[PDB]
C-alpha cells in the first residue's frame, strides 16, 4: 500500500513500473501495488 494506484491505468503495472521497479523483478512475483509507493 503506501500508494496503491489498484484499479486505475490499464492495470496499474503499466505506467510506473519502469519509472521504479526498472529492472524488472517485481513483476515475476507480485503483480498487485509494489511498485507504487509502497516498495514492499
Amino acid at each position: 500500500m503506501n500508494g496503491t494506484e489498484g484499479p486505475n491505468f490499464y492495470v496499474p503495472f503499466s505506467n510506473k513500473t519502469g519509472v521504479v521497479r526498472s529492472p524488472f523483478e517485481a513483476p515475476q512475483y507480485y503483480l498487485a501495488e509494489p511498485w507504487e509507493f509502497s516498495m514492499l
